[PDB]
């Protein structure tokens, strides 16, 4: 398994330990490259049969003007540092982030590396399995995966590998603090785009050297 360079997978029941191993080796792929890597992979690959974790996050908080928003982050952030995964406060599984950090990510909102979307828009959307047909119009799909092209790309692969219904999952993380969760992409068992999973526990990263 090489992704142009040598690529090892990094599992642990302690997320911080897994990420730390991954970062000692090389660097962990964020969700866009994680997704692509799967698209490049052929039937039989552990990339297709194991669920996977990315240091990408889904964060919920307030803009300076105090509007609730959800942002999907595919760059280095507070929760892609293992020491923070260990030590930050957790509220229903989500890690607490500094207001400064959440606002720094808000300002990086292009629609390419960081996607900001409206809280009510996600909260009114489904959390669960839906036909691939309806996937792309779901508020999570495109920011989650990182681009409309890439998302339609993966949905293609998805129909071929996992089938005709996809899991798009999320929960309500609007609380008195900014809250982040690392993103998971499922397998045959755990199906789809998983953004309601708690931090600190099971994780499987992909590192490249
Ligand atoms: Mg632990
Ligand atoms: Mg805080």
């Amino acid at each position: 398994e090489i992704n142009r360079k040598q690529a090892k997978e990094f599992y642990n029941s302690d997320m911080a330990t897994a990420l730390e191993s991954c970062q000692k080796y090389g660097h962990a792929l964020f969700m866009p490259e994680l997704i692509d890597a799967k698209i490049l992979a052929t039937k039989g690959s552990s990339l297709l049969s194991n669920w996977l974790t990315a240091p990408s996050i889904r964060a919920t908080g307030r803009t300076k003007q105090g509007n609730p928003v959800v942002v999907y982050v595919h760059v280095d952030n507070y929760l892609s540092n293992p020491e923070n995964i260990r030590n930050a406060e957790r509220i229903n599984g989500a890690g607490v982030m500094p207001v400064d950090e959440f606002q720094r990510l808000l300002d990086l909102g292009d629609n390419k590396n960081v996607f900001v979307i409206d809280y009510d828009k996600l909260k009114s959307s489904s959390s669960g399995v839906i036909p691939v047909e309806r996937a792309l119009e779901h508020p999570q799909t495109i920011p989650f995966i990182g681009g409309e092209e890439r998302a339609q790309r993966y949905l293609e692969k998805f129909k071929q590998v996992y089938g005709n219904n996809i899991g798009i999952w999320h929960c309500d993380d609007l609380k008195d603090e900014p809250l982040g969760r690392l993103l998971f992409v499922g397998d045959y068992c755990n199906n789809g785009l998983i953004g309601n999973y708690g931090i600190g526990n099971y994780a499987r990263f992909v590192g490249v050297r």
